[PDB]
């Protein structure tokens, strides 16, 4: 048909796939949502290993003793530490669901306390729960670099 008609019509198609990509990442963005609200890996590592360094063998956090929160905030208070309980509990829930710290839950690992002791042995159970978590972790994790990369 005439050329402004096709100008038009073809600056309308250019509209539509710039609407409609928009519409997707502000999609992925509302389906991601529920994926971000726990502090990620790096962030729960910074968080503590300033103040509990002997909890983490370099950048990787070691098995956790068991009750462990509550000497952290004894601790916390007594040193004047900036950290809530929310914060720390935060970093913590992230740190025991990465698939690192699950992946190094077997039958006979140790869990430490601040001073490197070892405060358990890792349980046949806790090894099989940490089997089934990791399952799930590892879906949840496919799920939202999927929909990081529709962001990116």
């Amino acid at each position: 048909p005439p050329k402004w008609k096709v100008k038009k019509q073809k600056l309308a198609e250019k509209a539509a796939r710039e609407a409609e990509l928009t519409a997707k990442k502000a999609q992925a963005r509302q389906a991601l949502s529920i994926y971000l609200n726990l502090p990620t890996l790096d962030e729960a590592v910074n968080t503590l290993k300033p103040w509990w360094p002997g909890l983490f063998d370099g950048d990787t956090p070691r098995l956790l003793a068991c009750g462990i929160r509550d000497v952290l905030l004894e601790d916390v208070a007594q040193r004047n530490i900036p950290l809530s309980h929310k914060k720390l509990r935060r970093a913590m829930k992230a740190i025991t669901r990465s698939e690192s710290y699950l992946c190094a839950m077997k039958a006979g690992a140790c869990r430490y306390d601040t001073e490197g002791y070892v405060t358990e042995h890792i349980s046949q159970e806790e090894e099989v729960y940490a089997a089934e978590r990791l399952d799930k972790i590892r879906r949840q994790n496919r799920i939202k670099a999927e929909l990081q990369a529709v962001l990116d």
